[PDB]
């Protein structure tokens, strides 16, 4: 009769998933940090292929709760006037060198753990909590 296996069971593991990407996010921060101030080739590697693999694994699980359309789906423009020019003069670096490759990553690691975290805010928020009657 029944031919998916999950159908009572998602409300309750996702609970369990949540608390596992928590405890493996904040170890992730903690190596983020030990890695990028002591400088490894190792720990780059294995936090590339897990974040790689956490990543692939949550857009699984909202794939697989959240619905998907094949027609339909809005485009953004965002409107723009042109406001006031940046300019590049004094780059600044005291110390002993200089940073602009470790900024890059700094920024696209920060911003990709930005939409993670609401991501994970997103589906927790929807599902097992309501807000407001």
């Amino acid at each position: 009769g029944p031919w998916k296996e999950d159908s009572h069971i998602v409300s309750a593991e996702v609970g369990e998933k949540c608390e596992a990407i928590g405890v493996k996010l904040l170890h992730l921060e903690d190596q983020l940090l030990g890695a990028m101030y002591s400088h490894d080739e190792a720990l780059f590697q294995s936090l590339q292929g897990e974040l790689q693999t956490v990543k692939e694994t949550l857009q699984a699980m909202i794939l697989q709760l959240q619905p998907t359309k094949e027609a339909g789906e809005a485009s953004a423009s965002y409107p723009t006037a042109g406001a006031q020019e940046t300019e590049a003069l004094v780059p600044r670096g005291s110390g002993f060198g200089k940073n602009e490759a470790l900024k890059e990553k700094a920024d696209s690691l920060a911003k990709e753990i930005q939409y993670l975290k609401d991501l994970i805010e997103e589906v927790r928020k929807a599902r097992g909590k309501k807000r407001v009657p």
